[PDB]
């Protein structure tokens, strides 16, 4: 009934994946209790630090990059969701359901990578748990995995960088390519198209 309607959760920042030192190491900012109270009132207070942030629902969990002064994820994620922040919900400034991309105003106190320009190929793929994996670029929009593993290892990493060299960000982690449940290759949204998309 029109009075029971509910309305979904705001995505809440829980994390983040350190890239400050030589040593990645994922960090969480903010438990279950706490995710649930701020999905439901929009309102996170916590400060927000680093480039690659960890992100909760109500029911899933994964990354979120910020390039360019844009905090980017995948919508198969975020959906059409809002974004909870310290003065309320923020709503998406870009949605491609066709590109799997949504993206989000850079919250206060966030770092941003730079598109990246060099042209290589030898791409690192930085997943929730800090690992930083070697990836070589095989196309437009797919790479391959230097040292495959299960899926099981990259399931909840969507949203996460693809970095060159250098650092830049080359794209945004959105599909695993699984032969009996090892990954082999993955497939990304190129920054290209992110910079399209702004
Ligand atoms: C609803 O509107 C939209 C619009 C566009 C869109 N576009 C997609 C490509 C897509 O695919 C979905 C989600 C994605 C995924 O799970 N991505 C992660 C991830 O971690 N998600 S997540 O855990 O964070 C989660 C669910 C958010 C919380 C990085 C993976 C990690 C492990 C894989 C787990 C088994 C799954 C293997 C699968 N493979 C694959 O589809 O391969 C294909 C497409 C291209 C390579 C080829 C053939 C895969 O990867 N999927 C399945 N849904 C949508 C939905
Ligand atoms: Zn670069």
């Amino acid at each position: 009934h029109m009075a029971s309607m509910k309305k979904k959760g705001s995505v809440v920042i829980v994390g983040r994946i350190n890239l400050s030192g030589d040593t990645a190491y994922a960090q969480q900012t903010r438990g279950e209790e706490g995710c649930q109270e701020t999905s439901q009132t929009g309102r996170d207070k916590n400060q927000v630090e680093g480039e690659v942030q960890i992100v909760s629902t109500a029911t899933q969990t994964f990354l979120a990059t910020s390039i360019n002064g844009v905090l980017w994820t995948v919508y198969h994620g975020a959906g059409t969701r809002t974004i909870a922040s310290p003065k309320g919900p923020v709503t998406q400034m870009y949605t491609n359901v066709d590109k799997d991309l949504v993206g989000w105003q850079a919250p206060q106190g966030s770092r941003s990578l730079t598109p990246c320009t060099c042209g290589s190929s030898d791409l690192y793929l930085v997943t929730r748990h800090a690992d930083v994996i070697p990836v070589r670029r095989r196309g437009d929009s797919r790479g391959s995995l230097l040292s495959p593993r299960p899926i099981s290892y990259l399931k909840g990493s969507s949203g996460g960088p693809l970095l060159c060299p250098a650092g830049h960000a080359v794209g945004i982690f959105r599909a695993a390519v699984s032969t009996r449940g090892v990954a082999k290759a993955v497939a990304f949204i190129p920054v290209e198209s992110l910079e399209t998309t702004m």
